[PDB]
């Protein structure tokens, strides 16, 4: 159907615009849709874009509004004091402000559906909330409504929630348009989605993006596909990948690089209320924090990620146990059998499960997928599914049998409850992945594994050397391979931090010279340098001119292929803020070839200083553009948990940055 009202080119300059005459007598029936294309690149702290109110004395709480905050939050209020209704629905981190320094046209669609008693908001083609109520309040059924307003709400004759921005286009319909019809509304998005709710992963949430440009020109991305809300492990999380063959313009349907099947892959709307938002899938194995590198010699792609057995994360991982036993100068994975109080088994050569108490081998073996076989026969466990049907999280058997894996809660044989690092490879540039293998311990039997630094590994340009950074208490632990990742050694680099999440990413400044940039607890990004391809490392220095919070955020970095202002250039991606994960920037640094110091010369604002920006991935695309895949929200804030479609991708050119 066509609109009952349509208007545009409204400038909101801290002065409301009255459209009562045009709109109020057009409103009819109990269902409505608002479609609004608007810009706000310098919003007030809290502002209303659109309002329908009773402006009379004594009815200040009788109004409908669409409002936004300078945090990027969008929402509505639907209020009628006589009816005793005060609805407030909203979602943080739903908006764009600026892109390439120009104000972004956001497309907002609000559907008020009396038949289904549901209010649904979309912004930029993304559903940010859908709320069903027992007692529906039609937006123009508010008692005594007498004003329709742009850029404020008229309460008792005065302008509340005054806005700064513009509404280029606004249409209203006397119908609740379908989700199908919404999908046909043209958008002006500055961004793309690679991974998204409803795709092949069936994860409703994503975190920890990576990007890496392959020698063929294919661009590969990996990510945490997070099922139980956006929580770090313990949860259910798989590692998923997607690639682009056209410089980032389009992306393949995701596949899994690493996955467990003890729990179903379920698209769940995780509760965001204060009572339930910390609900956590507590019995599932999971992966977390992936990193990618390409090996020139073999041509293989290599992906590592942390691995957690059922119920396990950072919080509860057995520190002081690697989960391996040394026997002869070799490391074997330890196992505990159903009913034992200790770990009396090891996985020796050829997956053979071996009893340590009696040095006797068993009739159990572990196959390549870490699955348990008895006498060559595949053992199984029943899968779990999760739901909130009861008002709290339940994890229960779903009737389906899956291969028994030693990382599972229901397995006859279990690994040590600690964190491991797994490796997989692809021989077809991400079209499929091999079954993962655990990496051996690097810091000894009685040390839990290090934590992988998410993002990219480093393939030195002049050799076959591959490096993945990892971190642990007191050091960075670089993992080095010269044989296509068949064998690894460590190179330890002391840092003056205990228990830091020292997520580190590397650039090769020139042949053999590596600078690593890393997250700290000091509010500054740190760096160190190797001049011998990672064998030894300098002391730690800090970057001035960029601020992070006390807790820090992952930083991504690349060495750009082209000179800028006649100099070798490095580009860093990070929030720039001492307050929260917001104020995203790409910072272009020029290398002083006299001493390899870096002059951080250009700061490019990804979006508003107040809009969210957390973990990120950057890559130089084959056409010399820059691709950025990043968490567009504050992934620390306890107010912005469990948001869908906030990991987003943009394309930039160097002239945009400088
Ligand atoms: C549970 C767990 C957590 C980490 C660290 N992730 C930190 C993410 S954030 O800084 O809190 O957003 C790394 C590995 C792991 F298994």
């Amino acid at each position: 159907i066509s609109p009952i009202f349509q208007g545009g080119s409204y400038q909101l300059n801290n002065k409301s615009i009255d459209i009562s005459s045009l709109l109020l007598d057009k409103l009819s029936g109990e269902s409505q849709t608002v479609v609004m294309k608007f810009k706000a690149d310098k919003p007030n702290s809290l502002q209303a874009l659109f309002g329908l109110s009773n402006s009379k004395a004594g009815f200040k709480n009788n109004y409908f509004s669409i409002f936004m905050r300078d945090s990027g939050e969008i929402g509505v209020e639907i209020r009628d004091a006589q009816k005793g209704i005060n609805y407030l629905f909203s979602r943080p981190a739903s908006l764009w402000g600026k892109h390439k320094g120009q104000a972004v046209e956001n497309t907002l669609v609000f559907v008020s559906d009396s038949k289904d008693k549901t209010y649904t908001m979309y912004v930029n083609g993304i559903e940010v909330f859908s709320e069903t109520v027992d007692t529906f309040l039609p937006i123009s059924n508010i008692n005594g409504i007498d004003k329709a307003t742009l850029g404020a709400v008229n309460r008792e004759g005065k302008e509340h929630y005054l806005a700064k921005g513009s509404i280029d286009e606004i249409s209203l319909f006397n119908k609740a348009i379908s989700d199908q019809e919404v999908s046909t509304i043209p958008l002006s998005n500055p961004f793309q989605l690679i991974f998204q709710s409803g795709d092949s992963t069936q994860a409703n949430y994503f975190r920890i993006p990576t990007l890496y440009t392959l020698s063929s020109g294919r661009v590969l991305s990996s990510i945490d596909a997070r099922y139980g809300g956006t929580h770090d492990s313990k949860s259910k999380i798989n590692i998923a990948t997607s690639y682009s063959d056209d410089n980032g313009k389009t992306w393949s349907e995701p596949i899994f690089a690493m996955k467990f099947n003890d729990y179903e892959e379920q698209l769940v709307y995780w509760p965001r209320d204060n009572k339930l938002k910390n609900s956590q899938i507590s019995g599932s194995a999971s992966f977390i924090d992936s990193s990618i590198v390409e090996d020139k010699k073999s041509g293989k792609t290599i992906l590592l990620a942390d691995v957690m057995p059922a119920g396990i994360g950072n919080n509860n991982a057995n520190k002081a146990d690697s989960g391996f036993k040394e026997i002869n100068g070799h490391y074997y994975l330890k196992l505990k059998k159903n009913g034992d109080n200790d770990f009396r088994y090891t996985v020796r050569e050829n997956g053979v499960v071996y009893n340590e108490t009696t040095n006797k081998p068993t009739n159990y073996t572990i196959n390549d997928k870490y699955e348990v076989l008895e006498g060559g026969k595949s053992l199984t466990v029943e899968q779990y599914s999760v739901d909130f049907d009861s008002g709290s999280l339940r994890e229960r058997h779903n009737g389906k049998q899956v291969p028994m894996n030693v990382f599972y809660k229901d397995s006859l044989f279990k690994v040590t409850p600690t964190n491991y690092i797994a490796m997989t490879t692809s021989q077809n540039r991400g079209e499929s992945w091999e079954q993962f293998k655990l990496l051996p311990p690097f810091l000894g039997e009685k040390h839990n594994g290090t934590y992988l630094c998410p993002g990219q590994g480093l393939a030195l340009k002049s050799s076959n050397r591959l490096i993945f950074a990892t971190y642990t208490s007191g050091e960075l632990t670089y993992l080095i391979s010269d044989d296509s990742g068949q064998t690894w050694k460590k190179s330890s680099a002391s840092i003056p931090f205990k228990n830091a999440t020292a997520e580190a990413q590397m650039v090769e400044l020139r042949d053999g010279v590596i600078r690593t940039f890393f997250r700290t607890t000091t509010g500054k990004i740190a760096y160190m340098t190797s001049r011998d391809s990672g064998e030894t490392w300098s002391k730690v220095s800090y970057i001035d001119g960029i601020q992070q919070t006390s807790y820090g955020t992952q930083v991504s970095a690349i060495k750009y292929s082209q000179l800028i202002d006649g100099k070798e250039a490095v580009i860093l991606s990070t929030p720039n803020s001492r307050s929260g994960r917001k104020g995203g920037q790409l910072v272009v640094g020029l290398v002083n070839k006299e001493d390899d110091s870096i002059d951080w010369k250009y700061h490019y604002d990804i979006d508003l200083p107040s809009y969210g920006y957390a973990y990120s991935a950057i890559t130089e695309l084959p056409n010399h553009h820059i691709g950025v895949l990043f968490e567009k929200y504050d992934s620390w804030s306890r107010n912005e948990l469990h948001l869908s479609n906030v990991v987003q991708y943009i394309d930039l050119e160097i002239n945009d940055l400088t």
